Formats: C-alpha cells, structure tokens, sequence
C-alpha cells in the first residue's frame, strides 16, 4: 500500500494473509470456513493466516489454518484478469472473536464517490521496494467508470472498477493482491491489478464483488 497508514493491530479483523512459506497475497474471511481472494493469487499449498498484524512476529492473536480446497472462478482469464476472484475453504473452521471476524457480502454495488478502506502488507514505495511487516491501510473513493476506462482503454470490463486518486500518491501495490476493499461495511472489491503503483492517472483496478454474490453463495453451500 503506497501513501497509506499503519492500521493498528487487528483493526481490520477480516484481513487474511495467504502464506506458502512467505506471505504472497491477502484475502478476506467471509465466514468461519471460507476466504475470498484473487484468482491470480492461486497456488497449491496455501496456509491461511488470520489475526495477523506483524507477519514476521507471532504476537498471540494468529490462527494458521491450511486450505482444504481452492476454487478459481469458472471464467477467470489470466490474460485480461477478468473475473479475478477465487474461494478458499479452510481445513478447520476459524474461531471468530474480536481479532478475527468475517466481512459481509454486498446486497448491491457501491456508487462512484463512496469511500472505501483498502488494506495489505504490500510494497509501500511507488518507485522502489519496501515491504512492511504490519498492516497498512488506505481510504480511497471508488472512481467513475469513465475515468477508469480512459486510464485503461479496452481493458476494463463490467467486472472491474477503479478506486484511488488520479493525481497518484496513494494506491494498492504488489503484495496487496487479493485483499479487501470494504465500503459501507461490505466487501465490494478485491485488489486485482493496476499500472505500477500510485502513478498519476493510473488508479488501481479491483474485482467488482457485487457481480459475484450468487456464485459465491452457491459455491460455498455446495462445497
Ligand atoms: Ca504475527
Ligand atoms: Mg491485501
């Protein structure tokens, strides 16, 4: 996350870190047995780490549970990143408490202008590499589809929305992929892609979760 702030330990209780010997993506807990992340974060051998703040220090509120199965969207396209969403089932149900909580799925899509909270352990430099150990947060508004499409001509589908600052300076970055974009108490986006990080006129692009609620509900109830 570039131009963000330190969230504070466990203030984003639904934030998950996907680990395959090291943190490689973020995710969101939707209920005790399931996590949603980005399909491009797919890997075999994932351990889900809940209740984290510093990912290099066991501070006492973590739960490390292995994934029993992963389901990438039936229409995910790795070339355009369209339908960039995946579901991960935990081998054991997590114990929800103050530090580990699930996030609600949206009943409707959010409007441009709505402020959201984006979080993750990704790079914090637009030009450079600095990986933080504690969770960083960023408040950013959803941008109009028109400013999103002018930034990325012929690359935005109805399953994506842009959030950020066209002036640049604040944005999600690598290591933040798969993490949450929460607006008004609902999970509305998933950190998907962008052009560099925090560049001018290059906002981040997010998977638009409101278009996948029936698929999520159906899939988790049948697995
Ligand atoms: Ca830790
Ligand atoms: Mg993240």
């Amino acid at each position: 996350i570039v131009g963000g702030y330190t969230c504070g330990a466990n203030t984003v209780p639904y934030q998950v870190s996907l680990n395959s010997g090291y943190h490689f993506c973020g995710g969101s807990l939707i209920n005790s047995q399931w996590v949603v992340s980005a399909a491009h974060c797919y890997k075999s051998g994932i351990q889900v780490r809940l209740g984290e703040d510093n990912i290099n220090v066991v501070e006492g509120n973590e739960q490390f549970i292995s994934a029993s199965k992963s389901i990438v969207h039936p229409s995910y396209n790795s070339n355009t990143l369209n339908n960039d969403i995946m579901l991960i089932k935990l081998k054991s149900a997590a114990s929800l408490n103050s530090r580990v909580a699930s996030i609600s799925l949206p009943t409707s899509c959010a409007s441009a202008g709505t402020q959201c909270l984006i979080s993750g352990w990704g790079n914090t430099k637009s030009s450079g590499t600095s990986y933080p150990d504690v969770l960083k947060c960023l408040k950013a508004p959803i941008l109009s589809d028109s400013s999103c499409k002018s930034a990325y001509p012929g690359q935005i589908t109805s399953n994506m929305f842009c959030a950020g600052y066209l002036e640049g300076g604040k944005d999600s970055c690598q290591g933040d992929s798969g993490g949450p974009v929460v607006c008004s108490g609902k999970l509305q986006g998933i950190v998907s892609w962008g052009s560099g990080c925090a560049q001018k006129n290059k906002p981040g692009v997010y998977t638009k979760v409101c278009n996948y609620v029936s698929w999520i509900k159906q899939t988790i109830a049948s697995n």
